[PDB]
């Protein structure tokens, strides 16, 4: 089966920086793109950036461009999702995602708060 950890999440202070990781198995992983969404109280999951199989190319919701990066390790396989310059606002639970079958991980919470 299909299946996606995520972990990485934390408290942390506004400006501050946290990595968070994907662990992949039961998939050709090296041949799918893959995701990362979030989810905030209140409000329905949205797309947070999209990475192509190779990991050479990326897509970005408009609120984390310039501060957040996706990256991929195919060898690991492992999504990888840089969250630096971190704001109130980016508090959620944060999801790894497989677009071909949306199949979710059950997610590491991220917390932004003085």
């Amino acid at each position: 089966q299909v299946q996606l950890v995520e972990t990485g999440g934390g408290l942390v202070q506004p400006g501050g920086s946290l990595r968070l990781s994907c662990t992949a198995s039961g998939f050709t992983f090296s041949m799918h793109a893959m995701t990362w969404y979030r989810q905030a109280p209140g409000k329905q999951r949205e797309l947070v950036a999209v990475i192509t199989s190779h990991g050479d190319r990326a897509n970005y919701t408009d609120s984390v461009r310039g501060r957040f990066t996706i990256s991929r390790d195919n060898t690991k396989n492992m999504v990888y999702l840089q969250m630096n310059s971190l704001k109130p606002e980016d508090t959620a639970v944060y999801y790894c995602n497989v677009p071909r079958y949306d199949s979710w991980g059950q997610g590491t919470q991220v917390t932004v708060s003085s």
